[PDB]
């Protein structure tokens, strides 16, 4: 699909069995999801934007479907106010910016 | 142009006579640029990401050329790690996300 930017580019994603809404963010290197009681194995990371940093849990090879398109990669979990799909997953669904 | 996302989408912009590098950022509502001087009145605003909030100076109807494409709109100036072009100017240059 084509997503315009008149409003926030929010889409549905499936991750960890669950359906969530997430922002497609070309300004994010990484993908960051709201607290989610997932199983796995993880490494601590701090990620920053803006004002400051949040501490997150980094999980690898997590399957994520984004508007019906499958991806799989690193997902950061933590107290973000908004679920963010970053470039690590956007590249996998073939997302480009055009103007 | 069509821009892929394997690397950060950094482009050259011209703002108040000066050339800068900035990130095309679909996750930002607004355009935020590092400290610099700009003409006209400003007003103070707080903006946030994610990791915290910062205080910025809001300047309205500032011309900004983004990879050769002309925009005129709001620019927030303050302490960011990265100059970011947000949706308010991305819509003006006709930018969309496609996959
Ligand atoms: C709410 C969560 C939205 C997240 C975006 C993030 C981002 O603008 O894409 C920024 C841009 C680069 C940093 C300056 N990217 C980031 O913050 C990302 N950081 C990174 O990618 C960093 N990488 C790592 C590994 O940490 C990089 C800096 O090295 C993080 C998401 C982590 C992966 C963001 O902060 N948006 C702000 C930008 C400021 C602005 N005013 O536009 C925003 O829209 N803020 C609105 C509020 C949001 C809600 N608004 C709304 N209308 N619904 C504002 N008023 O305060």
């Amino acid at each position: 699909p084509q997503i315009t930017l008149w409003k926030r580019p929010l889409v549905t994603i499936r991750i960890g069995g669950q359906l969530k809404e997430a922002l497609l963010d070309t300004g994010a290197d990484d993908t960051v999801i709201e607290e989610l009681n997932l199983p796995g194995c993880w490494k601590p990371k701090l990620i920053g934007g803006x004002g400051g940093f949040i501490k997150v849990r980094q999980y690898d090879q997590i399957p994520v479907e984004i508007a019906g398109h499958k991806a799989i990669g690193t997902v950061l979990v933590g107290p973000t106010p908004v679920n963010i799909i970053g470039r690590n997953l956007l590249t996998q669904i073939g997302a480009t910016l055009n103007f």
